[PDB]
């Protein structure tokens, strides 16, 4: 009974600063979908829990004022540093980035990213692209399975039947 | 921006008595998500959507886990129980109930719930399943969504339409 002292709500204000955005789904239900998907595989850590609210909010708001983060409550800091460890730097090489997160990435981060892939993998069901879907499904493959083999085993499952899914869609379909 | 004071963790607690089960723990949390991105932040509500399926999907559930976390966990209860279906209920007639003397929260929950509900059919290949909840959702939620919030009937809309342009692109 630790989830019911976690006080997640002002991340959850912060987080609808991205309502009304979409990178191929919804950025808003992402931040929330990636906290569910966390305390499903029972991580109950007030850091990782309040990041996975507003992994995506520095990346994906221009000018965003890191000060709505760090005053919130005394984790603010240790919440900040998670999040910075998965936000990709303006003009950084993705692959070199997620091989980044492999290598230097503290767990708290590589579970972040496992949970943060997972829910994106999901919203893939509703792309029609095709092209998107199999570069997705590629990288997933070659730079997040290793991450959840290292830190999930179970997050490993779900990331696998997820691509089998959407490829085996691509093969009947598109 | 009510949104910092509501008390929201105890009722994400009792959600996790989900956590096992077809991803029902995701539905719930996902359906509260759907909820604050159409701007609800009404205390009763958002709590509902955390645990509006624990009553349906928990046998033997006992609700004064409910009704024991604040003053508010009878309002909650009460909205829980105009979405909850009854035991043996004809489900054609439970959502024309849901219509006819559901509250106005009791629609928006449905109808968020739906959304969420309709989300998840873009895993699922069924295709005859995938049809008889596109049929059930533009006959009997569509207007729900027209009566509450037309934001609602457009995501529902586009949901319907793109798993049945699914259906017709491939079997
Ligand atoms: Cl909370
Ligand atoms: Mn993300
Ligand atoms: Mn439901």
């Amino acid at each position: 009974g630790v989830l019911k002292g976690i006080y997640l709500a002002p991340y959850m204000q912060v987080a609808t600063a991205l309502i009304g955005k979409a990178r191929h789904g919804n950025m808003f239900r992402h931040q929330v979908d990636t906290m569910a998907i966390l305390i499903d595989y029972g991580y109950i850590d007030s850091v990782l829990l309040k990041a996975s609210l507003i992994h995506d909010v520095i990346e994906n708001i221009e000018d965003f004022n890191v000060n709505e983060i760090l005053s919130i409550d005394s984790e603010s800091g240790q919440v900040y540093e998670l999040v910075l460890e998965v936000t990709k730097k303006k003009g950084q090489e993705k692959t070199e980035y997620l091989k980044n997160i492999i290598k230097n990435g503290s767990e708290k981060a590589k579970i972040l990213k496992c949970a943060d892939r997972i829910s994106n993998m999901i919203s893939l069901g509703f792309v029609t692209d095709s092209e998107f879907i199999e570069r997705y499904c590629n990288e997933t493959e070659l730079y997040i399975f290793p991450i959840a083999l290292e830190v999930n085993f179970e997050m490993y499952k779900e990331l696998m039947a997820l691509v089998v899914s959407r490829r085996q869609y691509l093969v009947e379909c598109g």
